[PDB]
């Protein structure tokens, strides 16, 4: 268990692997597979109270949460989808879950060294994803 205060910062994208293939398992067209694939966003993660806030700032699009751990919330992807997310912290990493007509995705944050390593698990496609501060 790392804590709420180990993820606050302002975190650059440095690294990625399978990220196509996780947009492509979800549906996601070219369009917003192109934009996506080399996109190398800010993540700026903060506190205040109960409710948790993570931006996603990029060049050619930015999208934000905001959240209670354990109380479900809409949410609009980046690729539009409509789902219900419920994030929770579980051995100190935060666990999101993405539902949608009768399908899931999970979304993994955790803090590793100097790194904030994202796993996105979409069926039998896993991307990694890691960011260092900025
Ligand atoms: O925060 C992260 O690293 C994570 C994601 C992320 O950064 N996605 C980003 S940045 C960004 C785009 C997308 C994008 N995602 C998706 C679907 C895969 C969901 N389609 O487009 C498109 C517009 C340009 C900027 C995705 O989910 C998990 C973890």
């Amino acid at each position: 268990s790392h804590m709420c205060d180990a993820f606050v910062g302002t975190w650059k994208l440095v690294s990625s692997e399978n990220f196509d293939d996780y947009m492509k398992e979800l549906g996601v067209g070219f369009a917003t597979r192109k934009m996506g694939g080399m996109a190398k966003p800010n993540c700026i993660i903060s506190v205040n109270g109960d409710v948790i806030t993570i931006k996603t700032e990029s060049t050619l699009k930015n999208t934000e949460i905001s959240f209670i751990l354990g109380q479900e919330f809409d949410e609009v992807t980046a690729d539009d989808r409509k789902v219900k997310s419920t994030i929770t912290l579980d051995g100190g990493v935060l666990v999101q879950v993405q539902k949608w007509d009768g399908k899931s995705t999970t979304i993994k944050r955790k803090r590793e060294d100097d790194k904030l390593v994202v796993e996105c698990v979409m069926k039998g496609v896993t991307c990694t994803r890691v960011y260092e501060r900025a």
